[PDB]
């Protein structure tokens, strides 16, 4: 035979994939200036606030099972990007 069926939320299994295509490079643990306590654990969020630059990520944010501390995949990654940068001398 051959019937049909609904469909329902919360089963995201292509989407995901997306995803991950872009943060296939970026690590699990960063270690954030702010935080530098630990080590934020980049955690799947739909939307958030950054404590950093003061704005809001999506699909990605860095969050600490710690102290619940979330920040942006760039943001994470990088160290010093807001006015100066590596120099030595
Ligand atoms: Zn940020
Ligand atoms: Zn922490």
């Amino acid at each position: 035979g051959s019937s049909g069926s609904s469909g329902t939320e919360e089963r995201l299994k292509e989407i995901e994939a997306k995803y991950d295509e872009i943060a296939k490079d970026w690590p699990k643990k960063v270690k954030h200036v702010l935080h530098e306590e630990h080590e934020l654990e980049l955690t799947r969020v739909q939307v958030y606030t950054c404590d950093k630059c003061e704005e809001e990520g999506t699909i990605w944010s860095y969050h600490c099972d710690e102290c619940d501390f979330d920040l942006h995949a760039k943001c994470a990654l990088n160290e010093d990007t807001k006015e100066s940068g590596p120099s030595s001398g």
